[PDB]
């Protein structure tokens, strides 16, 4: 029974990600996979939340990271960190975003607020992209997983 | 003579500076002059192609003894996600993790509440997302993070 770490800023929504995770649970029910939900409200304190989340990344088979814009046109840094942790461990890396326009399109130019905008046809920072397509939703990323990863 | 200096990956959004970070990186080099430690500078203007840049940066992270990551606000009150990824990569490999920000106020002070624009703000007394904090002090500047490295990790 495989495990997927469910990374992303759903946890900051007013419902603490309840609807997002319920949707994730419903999709993976009965498919020999089980979600690993971040511990941001099952552990107490920043230290044990970080450690238990890291434990889940070490245990997972793949990570599905929601790189949708968070508070700006940039994805959530906590999700980015978890993706880097998973990448260093050789996990299967799957990402999606609700806005997959190239960064230069999102920002309107190759510079905003005095800072240059990456121009590689990618929707976000190039470190977050390992060659696999950026999917449109958790469903698309999860459907890709089941077909190519048992 | 320097057979085996320590190495530090210089992570952060300086690559997006209008000079591609040259003034920042030149100062990093000057700070390390004459010490048994050398900088590994992101390849963001070394290699062409997003694939090769990412591969080259990961090469440097795998090689490094420590990462000093600039987690200052980047285009918002949040740090740069590229730097955050590199910190996660280094953390998984067990590197020495050092971070700094030009704004070390807790997130709830930065955002002025525990919820901002319908999205909650972490309330753990940390200046940024708790994944990016491993227990070490958050320093004020590269200078401060590097001085901590010199005191504790150099010799």
């Amino acid at each position: 029974p495989k495990t997927i770490y469910i990374a992303g800023p759903a946890v900051f929504h007013p419902d603490n990600g309840e609807a997002y995770y319920n949707n994730v649970r419903a999709l993976m029910k009965g498919k020999d996979v089980v979600p690993l939900i971040p511990t941001d409200n099952i552990a107490t304190g920043a230290v044990n939340i970080r450690n238990k989340n890291i434990d889940m990344i070490r245990a997972c088979d793949a990570i599905i990271a929601d790189l949708s814009p968070f508070r700006s046109k940039e994805p959530d840094c906590g999700t980015a960190f978890e993706l880097g942790y998973a990448a260093a461990l050789g996990k299967v890396l799957l990402t999606f975003s609700t806005d997959t326009r190239p960064m230069v399109e999102k920002y309107g130019s190759e510079m905003a607020d005095g800072l240059s905008v990456e121009n590689f046809g990618l929707p976000f920072n190039l470190m977050l992209h390992d060659g696999t397509d950026v999917f449109d939703s958790f469903e698309a990323a999860f459907a890709y997983f089941v077909e190519h990863h048992l």
